[PDB]
């Protein structure tokens, strides 16, 4: 058994196919599935798992009333193979309200974290047993991904940051070698704020394209050597721009350089990834609210600043509804590595108010270099036949 | 692991023995057991899984309501091995309304189908990986198979239909192999309407036994020369024919050429296979609705035109229950490649509409060279003890 | 991967230590497990598991209502890891109300039979494929086993019967070699009616200790000679006798010869098996009822007629308790072919009829060469709390 | 594939990261879940599971009622993947209302006991099969471990005692190889009431820190000589003390040798283990209830008597929630054997008598060299929401 060293061409996409579609909250009015939220999914080298932070309880429960929270001691991460609902039978694989997951070509890395928010530790879970530790920096809220890692030979990256969301934060970069905490980089480039990244291997290296919660709606870059550990940031250059919200295409700006301050604090997490000078990228298609789901081409996206030529658009999820979270993975081809993305489509609480919880559904696309047609695949769910 | 080529003859079989049944609907009034439809069965070199396109919830829930349409965006194959129903730890493979899964030996193969009616896209994933994609070429429904498909020596092939059902259409035949489309032969030879193919080997070709949902009661044939993509349709001779609605025994013809033209339109997947000039069919009892299900030989009925000389009948349900769609599987035996049928068994709405759901159960027997008796397996479910 | 030919000492057992018990009916009123009855127990060369025929449904649903009749379309023969109970996830291996399983080694044999009473078909599955099938022989409810077969270097032998239950009937014996059945050899030796036989492999051959439903309280044995197909019977010399309905204890009789005429016809499964001149045995605690089990010692018991001299008693359940039918089956050891049986807890209707159904849960217990003290293992739910 | 003869460092320890949870409790209150107790967790070479002895029945069932009661014939030992709660689908391993179980690097050992709590019956499984069997030798409740037992080179060690819990008692130490028992040692050294050992690989040793139900509140180690079968018995010397009730850190004392005398009696079974001349260990915050949970070193806990320096707190369980049981598990890694431990939280009746039942969830930490925060990870579960 090898290790991952991902050296194959990013294949040439044409779109995106669908993939896969959970269906949990349409089960959850009549089966027992966990409340979970903050979704992603990753494949070892055989087959793709999907993971999600439960919330300790199932939604036809008394126990998933205010589940609006993000941190309590019984978030867990739970693992089941791509397409089967979390349902009584889910392994949670550790104690976490923060993740990232990857498989390194032999086994399987998990960082978890749970604790107070001003004290709160990270354990390194790999091959089963816990390797490594490590403890809030910052003293305010460590977090990580909330989406897989990648390793290339052997050591695997996993950022992280622990300061202020809307404020100045300290964002530091992981190398871990089977679970053991090997160097810790800290960010450098122009970046202003680092949360939730989006990372996909782009050999010898990894790059990142995360979430700027305090001054962008523009995203941040994240660039990762493996062969010394150094770091650079940058933002997208896409005039174009993903994340909600923001301001809109026609006065939207992005200089790839710095944060575009334009409705620039909060976020959600998203991706994108280049294609020579080109950018794929995917948003909600609403700038206020997570609602519904794009992906496009930008022509120039990558490389050249305030670009916004774009072309391939999608939906994914029509704006009549709710998406939320997204992140990316790779999965390696006989002949290149295909990229890949996750939506998460939450439900329930602070926004629909008829019931009490929160919880929420998947759909996952594929790169794909063959044709497609058109649709939109949301929750699905009916609100006035779920419990609460 | 060497590939699927099966070349060896066709056991000489005696008639059907009992195989395996699920038990579903009964299951599904204390139970969380998918609502599911357009279901079939296939086995890669080991063991026999059991396929079905559920409609994204159960049905002891409010979700259930309105399930007899056939195409939404929830519907997703799922996959378990036979004899297990699909409750809530089953895996959804993919999104799809319409499908076909095959293993060449190696891996397995799932074509699957969601989109808009006028504009949707068939994922090909093989062997987790989503490897190829293409779109609706008729702008009109684009389908296929709800049935095995068949891989001789790496290339698998999958027929696929869009266009008009009550009417012409664009019916194409898909070589793939290890989930890249290699070729797509378009259909030749007789036929005038090639619906849910229900293929099989006959090395070195496939066979397929299809449903003319346009002209003809009778059935069409679709022959796949493997070695050159080359293609020819034709009708089966038994005058007995095998689709419903039907005529009726005796005013019934078929010159194995061309549609007979009698209650011809709309009809139901189902399957035959030839034995020298004799075929081996299903068909349900009743010839206006998809009621009970028998099985008998035709002497004379694969070469000789309207010929109505059956033997070795038999029951599999009693004209007194609904069954439905029907289809073939092979499975390689130590001397013989071996036919065998599994039949869905539709109940609740359009017909019983006491409740306002529509799921199935299955029921599938294999062919035996062995002696057997007699009996009649029906879904078995007391639609006043089910919900809704 | 060599065969089976089970060459080896039966281990000196001491007693009985307890070994499973799998809480179905207890579990049954908060949980969707399945109702089943005549269940048995076998292993493969690594791991044991259990079947029971289900009766197509679950308990806590509507249509557990009047299940107490034995044969419907409905059942399928159910297989789990020993210790689980049969719930929703468990698979229906095949259709039948009657069964025999076995592993040669390298795979599973079952036997399975439904259809009509008067015309039934057995299908022989073997490495997950229908290898032969065979019909009813004398057109009155063909029947085998309900418990393991056994399997020597690759023939496995079941014994089956179609007849009168209170009458005389037609007993064959099954010699089949990867499924294919390759030998009949009929009943010989002077035993009256064989039914439901408990079989254990003495190397070279095979040796059963059967059901008289007719004229005897006694059991029948069965010799099969693996090495040419010959065949005797007789029953077991022990005046202690292990049937119910019996006599008892002081007015019993066996001459191992013919049978005793004493309370003669009906019965139950049971099990016996020899060490030397001695019988290990096993029978409900009341000769009326199937009410409590003990298990016994009798020294003479095999060779010497109507001997009565018991030691080494055990109380498995005590006779406040019901009990039912009783199997055994064979485990190899690293020196020596251990012994175990496992014991059925049926409940419900017919004799309890608060509810309106009839299920179960077993009990099994394996010979031991070591120590161990007394106690009592029973059924447990309190039918108060049960569903119906 | 060698046997574990744990040749390795014990890692030095920092303290403990959080590892896992399952919350079973939450979770019951809408799902299908065990009723347990008397938990625990140990791993094979690859992975991890958890153990509990089940009570025959689910929570949401009119049987959990009275659940209080310790041992019952239906209580069996359940056993998981880490991390997955006891659901519907759990395999039942043994009878047992008492237990230990442990890898040899080859095969599991479970040593399980039911029976009369005069006379009761010890069955030895290894590998699948019954191996050996023991029985009561003191005629009054034979009891083991509750906790994992531990194998150097293919003989396994289990402590057992048979006696007066507030009392005098037989306690012994069985090596047994492949599931046969193979030397009986009985107790020697200095301790007073051997309870509940939680023991742990020395190489070439096991070391237990076990539980005096008598006189003591400070607890009893038993040293095992695997090369001779010799044994030695003393106390801690850390006057911090850890058993519940004890006295209090100032009125504390130990002097390594006798029991001290202070609230002696009862306990509860607790863990510890050795690092030089300190001492690492948990006990409840509280000392007469078994209410939250703390651990800490103890600078010469281990070599001086009386010593109460303790440093390196950590709370895993605040003092407001309720805790129970724990015990220690060990890991190999790469380069040491890392110990870990779990809590047992258990909820319900005899405290909280809302509800009828008792059952208890876990949560596991292992030791770590890395860093970490502060937090507390109770059971969760409101009792307002709970079944009864
Ligand atoms: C593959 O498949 C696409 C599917 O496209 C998308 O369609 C829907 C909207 O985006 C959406 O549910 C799904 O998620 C797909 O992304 C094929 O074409 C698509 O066709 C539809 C229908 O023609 C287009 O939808 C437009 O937007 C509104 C919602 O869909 C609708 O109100 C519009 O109404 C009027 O326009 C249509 C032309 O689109 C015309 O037929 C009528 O005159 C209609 O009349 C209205 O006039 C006023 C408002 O429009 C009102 O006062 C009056 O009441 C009435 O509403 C319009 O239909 C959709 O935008 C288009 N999508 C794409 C992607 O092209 C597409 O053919 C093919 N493309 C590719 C790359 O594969
Ligand atoms: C293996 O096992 C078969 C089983 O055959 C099938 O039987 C049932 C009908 O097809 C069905 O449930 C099951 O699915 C099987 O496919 C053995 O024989 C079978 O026997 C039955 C009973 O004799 C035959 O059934 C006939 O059809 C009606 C329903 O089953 C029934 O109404 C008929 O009634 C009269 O006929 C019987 C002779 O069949 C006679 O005993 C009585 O006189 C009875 O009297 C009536 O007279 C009028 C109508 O018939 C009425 O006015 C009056 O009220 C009363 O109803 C009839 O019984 C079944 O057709 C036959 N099947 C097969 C396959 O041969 C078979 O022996 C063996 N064969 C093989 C190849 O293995
Ligand atoms: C290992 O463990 C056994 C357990 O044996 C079995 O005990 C119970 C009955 O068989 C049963 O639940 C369980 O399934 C076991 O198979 C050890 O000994 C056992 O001890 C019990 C108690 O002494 C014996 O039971 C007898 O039968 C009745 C029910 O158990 C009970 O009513 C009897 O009552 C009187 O007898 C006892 C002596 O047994 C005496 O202590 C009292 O004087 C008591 O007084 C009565 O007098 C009249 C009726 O007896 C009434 O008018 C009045 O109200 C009152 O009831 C009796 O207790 C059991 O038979 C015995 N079993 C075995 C197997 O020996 C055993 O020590 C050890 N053996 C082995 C091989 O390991
Ligand atoms: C890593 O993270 C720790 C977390 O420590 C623990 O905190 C909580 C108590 O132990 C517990 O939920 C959790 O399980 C952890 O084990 C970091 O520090 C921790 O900080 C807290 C808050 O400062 C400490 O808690 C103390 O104890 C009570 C409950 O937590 C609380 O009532 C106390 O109140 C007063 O003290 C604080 C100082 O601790 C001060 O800010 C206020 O003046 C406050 O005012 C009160 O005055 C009177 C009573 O105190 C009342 O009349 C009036 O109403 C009001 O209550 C106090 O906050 C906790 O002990 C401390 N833990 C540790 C482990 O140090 C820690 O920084 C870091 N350490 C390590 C090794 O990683
Ligand atoms: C990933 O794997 C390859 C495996 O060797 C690393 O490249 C090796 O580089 C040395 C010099 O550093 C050559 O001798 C090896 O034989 C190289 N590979 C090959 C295929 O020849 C590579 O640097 C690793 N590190 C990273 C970040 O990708
Ligand atoms: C299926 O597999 C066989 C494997 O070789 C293909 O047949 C081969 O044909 C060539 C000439 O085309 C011979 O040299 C090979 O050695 C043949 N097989 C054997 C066993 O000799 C066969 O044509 C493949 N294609 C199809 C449609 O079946
Ligand atoms: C079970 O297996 C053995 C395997 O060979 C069979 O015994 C063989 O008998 C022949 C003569 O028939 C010897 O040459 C073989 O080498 C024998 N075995 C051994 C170990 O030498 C045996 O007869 C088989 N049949 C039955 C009923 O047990
Ligand atoms: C304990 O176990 C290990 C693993 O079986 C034994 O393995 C060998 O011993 C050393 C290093 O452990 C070398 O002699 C071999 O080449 C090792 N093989 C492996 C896989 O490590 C070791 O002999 C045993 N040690 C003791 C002290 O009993
Ligand atoms: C555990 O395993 C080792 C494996 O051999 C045992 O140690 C062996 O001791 C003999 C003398 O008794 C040496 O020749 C072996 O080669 C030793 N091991 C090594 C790695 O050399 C050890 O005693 C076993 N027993 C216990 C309690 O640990
Ligand atoms: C780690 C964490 O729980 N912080 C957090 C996160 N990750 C997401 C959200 C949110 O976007 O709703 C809100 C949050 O407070
Ligand atoms: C693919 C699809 O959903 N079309 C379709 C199919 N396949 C079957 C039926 C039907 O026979 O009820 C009806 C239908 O409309
Ligand atoms: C095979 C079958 O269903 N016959 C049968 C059997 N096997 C058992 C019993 C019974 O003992 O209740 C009763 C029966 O009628
Ligand atoms: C073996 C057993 O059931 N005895 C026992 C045990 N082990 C624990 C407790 C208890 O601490 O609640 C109480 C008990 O009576
Ligand atoms: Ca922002
Ligand atoms: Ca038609
Ligand atoms: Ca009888
Ligand atoms: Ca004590």
């Amino acid at each position: 058994v090898e290790y991952r060293n991902w050296s194959k061409p990013q294949c040439q996409i044409t779109g995106f196919a669908p993939f896969s579609k959970d269906n949990s909250i349409r089960l959850s009015a009549g089966g027992d599935i966990w409340v979970t939220r903050e979704p992603y999914v990753s494949c070892d080298p055989v087959k793709c798992y999907q993971f999600a932070l439960g919330q300790g309880t199932t939604l036809d429960n008394k126990h998933s009333n205010d589940t609006v929270h993000d941190r309590i001691p019984h978030r867990t991460l739970l693992m089941n193979e791509l397409g089967v609902p979390f349902h009584l039978g889910t392994r949670q694989v550790c104690i976490a309200w923060s993740s990232s997951s990857c498989h390194d070509g032999k086994a399987w890395l998990h960082v978890c974290i749970t604790g107070d928010d001003k004290n709160a530790t990270a354990s390194f879970i790999y091959d089963g047993r816990l390797v490594d530790s490590i403890g809030s920096w910052s003293q305010n809220i460590l977090r990580t991904q909330e989406s897989e890692c990648v390793c290339i030979n052997g050591t695997c990256t996993v950022v992280m940051t622990d300061g202020s969301a809307s404020g100045r934060a300290d964002t530091r970069i992981l190398f871990i070698e089977e679970g053991k905490i090997v160097h810790i980089s800290p960010l450098a480039g122009s970046a202003q704020h680092v949360e939730e990244c989006s990372c996909y291997p782009r050999y010898p290296g990894v790059r990142c394209i995360c979430r700027d919660n305090w001054k962008g709606s523009n995203r941040p870059v994240v660039d990762i050597n493996m062969e010394d550990y150094s770091i650079d940031s940058s933002y997208v250059c896409s005039g174009l721009v993903g994340d909600t919200p923001r301001n809109d295409d026609r006065s939207s700006n992005s200089n790839c350089r710095d944060p575009n301050n334009e409705r620039g604090t909060q976020g959600v997490k998203g991706w994108a990834f280049d294609n020579g000078n080109d950018l794929w990228m995917g948003r909600t298609i609403s700038k206020d609210l997570r609602s519904g789901y794009e992906t496009f081409k930008v022509i120039g996206g990558w490389s050249t600043p305030n670009s916004k030529s774009q072309i391939n658009r999608q939906v994914i999820v029509d704006s009549d509804n709710r998406s939320g979270y997204s992140g990316i993975f790779s999965v390696e081809g006989k002949s290149c590595i295909n990229r890949c993305f996750y939506v998460e489509l939450i439900r329930g609480r602070k926004q629909e108010t008829r019931v009490w919880w929160t919880s929420n559904s998947i759909v996952v696309f594929c790169g794909t270099s063959g044709t497609y047609g058109t649709g939109s695949w949301p929750d699905g769910a009916n609100i006035n036949f779920m419990p609460i």
